[PDB]
């Protein structure tokens, strides 16, 4: 199978939050997401499957602009970051959130894709 299609169903059933960015592509675009994650940030899949890996769509007034620069730079430098931020919701609510991201090479040790996951951890 595809680097897409491996990735994804090796969380099959554990219910998790996450979308797939293709690395090869401007932007870092999220060509794949969980149902977790759609029921986490309120946005429709359809919506997210326009969105970048970054997830800026998720941003807001209390998202740490040196958490902005953190994530941009592990998506700039392809490498893994494990962060606590505040998002929002598509209507507003902001939640803690853990957010993981680590990128994924294939048989040629080259980048291709960023599986990242998210986890609310307001409690």
């Amino acid at each position: 199978n595809t680097f897409l299609d491996t990735i994804a169903t090796r969380f099959d059933g554990t219910h998790s939050n996450f979308v797939l960015g293709n690395a090869q592509a401007n932007g870092n675009p999220i060509v794949y997401c969980s149902d977790g994650f759609v029921d986490l940030t309120g946005y429709s899949r359809a919506q997210i499957m326009q969105k970048g890996c970054s997830c800026h769509f998720l941003y807001g007034p209390d998202t740490k602009e040196e958490h902005k620069q953190q994530i941009e730079k592990s998506l700039s430098n392809k490498m893994e970051l494990k962060l606590e931020v505040i998002f929002y919701k598509k209507e507003g609510a902001p939640f803690w959130c853990l957010f993981d991201i680590v990128p994924i090479k294939n048989e040629k040790r080259d980048v291709v894709l960023f599986l990242a996951s998210h986890k609310d951890i307001t409690h």
